[PDB]
């Protein structure tokens, strides 16, 4: 039934704005700053992404704004209006540029 | 210095539209309807997403798929300006043979 | 859980292998040449089962390029290994290079 | 042309190991273990496990090696190559492209270069 993928590398534009809803279920709403194409250059690209429940609060957490991550999930388009955004399903700091202390939970 | 690549499977929403450029290569735009079956089965909402494929590729699909065609599609996310869009910048594209079978032309 | 999925473009190596079950249903099993003109030839196997796998059958041939998507999948000839393999989803032909006469069912 | 471009999500199996070269350039190779859901009647049903060797060059290895452990959880891009390891057997590798740890179960200090 038709279906989408996708695998996305850029930095948040700004540290995670974490919310909850009526459920008491973690919701973070974050953009990814990719620009393709390091030598040479592209056209920067904004995407939107949306994260949910435990992983959603571990993001907030643990990113900050100008963050370098990795990013996986399906496209979802948003709602006379339509944006495209990125249902995320699992995202992680890059350690291309960086290190980090992991804990587990 | 990011990038994003993506897979796609849907269904063309129209004929392939052939056009051209400045510089002569044919370009076609076409949109694909994907609908993604969720976990509760549900069928969640209908997504669009607008792709380019250009040169002779572009020629190749013109010539192949018609509307409503179950296609697989490759590529990578792209924004032009509003004052936005999404768009997909096609790699490869292809009739998925999972409904369908085809006549395949080399040239 | 993980994300196991995959897609690729390649061509096949040969005639797509037709084949049944005691059940009737039908399995093709075919191998794909990748090559990452910087490379070294990937060769994947892939496996599609039922309805897609006829259309596959009646559909490509040697030489064909196709677009592949679908999960790697690990499987048995452990002696003195184990494999992976791709346990197609959906397979088209790549009209980068060709094109095609569509026949939905 | 083909492509080969991946992504996978599992778990290192073992402590990265840290090596250099000739050069002096730093290198590691780790396996990721990744276990599909798969789904029939349904009812979740997991799946055999997947083992895949991943290569990881210069810096990015270096910082992987400080990092990572074993157990974790990593988000890995690359490529799929193949190499010559009945004689001399072929075994399918992943060209590390980019990879770091899943904030799917953990949180991380993270810390530039």
């Amino acid at each position: 039934a038709g279906d989408t993928t996708i695998t996305i590398v850029g930095n948040l534009t700004a540290d995670p704005e974490l919310r909850f809803t009526s459920s008491g279920a973690a919701v973070v709403n974050f953009t990814v700053a990719s620009t393709p194409r390091e030598w040479k250059d592209g056209e920067a690209l904004f995407l939107r992404c949306n994260i949910w429940r435990e992983a959603a609060e571990n993001v907030a957490e643990s990113l900050t704004r100008g963050a370098r991550v990795i990013v996986t999930g399906r496209l979802k388009q948003r709602s006379k209006r339509t944006v495209v955004e990125v249902e995320v399903d699992e995202i992680g700091p890059s350690l291309r540029y960086a290190t980090a202390k992991v804990n587990k939970a």
